[PDB]
């Protein structure tokens, strides 16, 4: 019962700041315009301590699959090789990404009946809201 309340299927309704927070990721000219116009479908499941988040878009579909504290492979949306870590945190599952000396920091959390994504690099944060699909 661990992630009950992210469980489901969810849309991209709106976005604030994602093209600069691209930019700071360090994501190029033309992904970052394709990958801005994309509203992505998330299905976040759980079966028993493995949980999956799933995004399905027009540019790109992306699968990742882990335990809680426990250090896995992921390439990204733009390409990217990381080392992810997704931990719970007072019921925010907060997500690292590590490559290339660099780091970023994406938590995901349950407002209301939204599901809410912040994204930080550095200074730069950009929120992404999702609703039930
Ligand atoms: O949750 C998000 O909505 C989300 C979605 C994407 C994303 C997904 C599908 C497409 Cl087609 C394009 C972009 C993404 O791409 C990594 C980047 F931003 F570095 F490009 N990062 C996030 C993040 F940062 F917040 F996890």
């Amino acid at each position: 019962h661990m992630c009950d309340a992210f469980v489901g299927t969810w849309k991209l309704v709106s976005s604030e700041n994602f093209d600069d927070y691209m930019k700071e990721v360090g994501v190029g000219f033309a992904t970052r315009k394709v990958a801005g116009m994309a509203k992505p479908n998330m299905i976040i499941s759980v079966n028993g301590d493995v949980i999956t988040i799933k995004s399905e878009s027009t540019f790109k579909n992306t699968e990742i699959s882990f335990i809680l504290g426990q250090e896995f492979d992921e390439v990204t949306a733009d390409d990217r090789k990381v080392k992810s870590t997704i931990t719970l945190d007072g019921g925010v599952l907060v997500h690292v990404q590590k490559w290339d000396g660099k780091s970023t920091t994406i938590k995901r959390k349950r407002e209301d009946d939204k599901l809410v994504v912040e994204c930080v690099m550095k200074g730069v944060t950009s929120t992404r809201v999702y609703e039930r699909a």
